């Protein structure tokens, strides 16, 4: 296995950050890279073994260290906007030799110019009309997240208690509705008999990954602690 | 018992409204009040018996009808803003003589110029800081709904699960923050220890009653049927 810590971190602009990657597999080679939306995937630093590390492509204002096989890390030394991105660990075979390669799990990182900006979303459920267009349907239900910052967060549907992964279609990434406000949508599909039935509930949760254990919050404001928001209903008579 | 029916209600204005009263205890007199957020509680319309009715202090814009002992609805023809209230149907004893009435439960009317107006709200958890005030700490959480109306919501908190009474303290009325919009904030209080116990699991629930079954969402966009709204977050380490 291949593990990544943090999996969601928001800095402040000159702030360090410390991002690391634990393997399993003995593996010599270890790989940093960051992928950014519209961009390909990246190689910031490399590893072909225990206390080395190798440039990548994009090393700019990025240090690594691999302290032993297991581990290795990359540092911000002054965290800049232009740093925030989802990144991954690989560990493996060799340089662009994808198919040797294991990746982790990724984590984001947003680089803000404060940490007010932080905003859990609000969460909504609508039913779309059909009256609307000529073709079928529109999902039964559609679940709004919006007025959010930054992106990090998970969508999941559950029905009657059980979360559900079909009959699901969810916003591939949250659109920025504004200059620090994002959006993201998600249907959900059943038979319109189950929809009906009053004994059925539906439930959409949204995971928001805000400040971290180790975040301090300015003094001012209350500080927001909110993790998860949910958004729920009952069916509907038939 | 006596019962009222709907509990809430969004009307447009110019619509028809009918509140309905029903009791089980045989009693001769009944009755229709308002209360309003500063005002008293003021009698609409009355009756001694089956198949009559009188006027109350208040009658402009209402009619009542005692169809059986059983039953006295309330109804407003022509519903105007001025009708938003907080309606308490009551049985028993003499007009005045309080000590012989049972009420029911009271149904919130809001008469609105749109139905787009109704809008859930936005739910979040903070934690107050200490270090603001001389004296003691302030709530261990606070909850915050706003953004919401009109304002037909309950908000309860639950600990690992369970609805929790003791240690919890809510704004009594909604807070008009602007137009077309309320706020709501609550305060639970739990031994630091517990809280600092990342085992724990704390959920503030507001329940939103927006549209009934009975009310036709203008075509134009997704209708709201949002219901229960809930934040929550897990202890932090002590």
């Amino acid at each position: 296995a291949v593990t990544q810590s943090p999996r969601n971190k928001v800095a402040v602009t000159g702030g360090k950050v410390t991002l690391s990657c634990q393997q399993t597999n003995n593996h010599n080679n270890m790989y940093w890279y960051r992928q950014d939306t519209g961009h390909g995937l990246r190689l910031i630093h490399y590893s072909y073994g225990a206390g080395s590390t190798e440039k990548g492509d994009i090393p700019d204002g990025y240090k690594a260290s691999r302290p032993s096989q297991e581990q290795f890390s990359l540092i911000l030394e002054l965290a800049t906007p232009s740093q925030t991105s989802v990144y991954f660990c690989a560990s493996g075979g060799g340089r662009g030799s994808y198919a040797e390669q294991f990746f982790g799990p990724g984590t984001r990182l947003t680089v803000l110019e404060d940490l007010r900006q932080v905003t859990p979303p609000k969460v909504s459920l609508f039913e779309p009309s059909k009256a609307e267009i000529a073709n079928k349907q529109k999902a039964t239900l559609v679940c709004l997240a919006r007025g959010f910052f930054p992106d990090h967060v998970e969508l999941s549907w559950w029905v009657n208690g059980k979360e559900v992964h079909s009959g699901v279609s969810t916003d591939p990434q949250a659109y920025k509705e504004s200059n620090y406000s994002y959006c993201l949508s998600s249907r959900l599909r059943v038979s319109a008999t189950f929809w009906h039935n009053p004994r059925n509930h539906f439930r959409c949760q949204v995971q928001f990954h805000g400040l971290s254990e180790e975040d301090k919050w300015p003094e001012g404001s209350p500080k927001p602690v909110t993790q998860n928001i949910s958004a729920e209903a009952w069916g509907r008579a038939d």
